[PDB]
């Protein structure tokens, strides 16, 4: 019944900055909530632990979750290196939406993106599947890492994370 919570802890060149947890909306977006809940505590084998962000926008967004490739180009699911966009149910209305990044129609895979400001052109495109519950002083914290290009000035790295009671 009640959404699942996970948290990763951010750090910035290895020093620790502060925890983010999200609600992740499984009674909307139930396949596309488990995927981000299975890697964020790593029970499969692989997922988010040691990942970076590696592409940070102020005024749009923070991109994160390639442990394959580890620059945006990688990724890959729990159901495979790809799967189907779920629903577009929820859109894009302001700070603190998490929503999977893509490369085309149903193309999900581990990567997903922060937004830091209303993205509503993204609506019916990227499958948004939670929000930042606490900690969005910290998703602000590491947007100031980020540059116009996406390039980040220090290294933010999921340095922990996993599923809160
Ligand atoms: C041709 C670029 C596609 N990628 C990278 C990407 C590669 C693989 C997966 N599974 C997801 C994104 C993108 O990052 N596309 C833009 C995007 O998603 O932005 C969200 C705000």
């Amino acid at each position: 019944m009640v959404n699942p919570t996970v948290f990763f802890d951010i750090a910035v060149d290895g020093e620790p900055l502060g925890r983010v947890s999200f609600e992740l909306f499984a009674d909307k977006v139930p396949k596309t909530a488990e995927n981000f809940r299975a890697l964020s505590t790593g029970e499969k084998g692989f997922g988010y632990k040691g990942s970076c962000f590696h592409r940070i926008i102020p005024g749009f967004m923070c991109q994160g979750g390639d442990f394959t490739r580890h620059n945006g180009t990688g990724g890959k699911s729990i159901y495979g290196e790809k799967f189907e966009d779920e629903n577009f149910i929820l859109k894009h209305t302001g700070p603190g939406i998490l929503s999977m990044a893509n490369a085309g129609p149903n193309t999900n895979g581990s990567q997903f993106f922060i937004c830091t400001a209303k993205t509503e052109w993204l609506d019916g495109k990227h499958v948004v599947f939670g929000k930042v519950k606490e900690g969005m002083n910290i998703v602000e914290a590491m947007e100031r890492f980020g540059s116009r290009n996406g390039k980040t000035s220090k290294k933010i790295t999921i340095a922990d994370c996993g599923q809160l009671e």
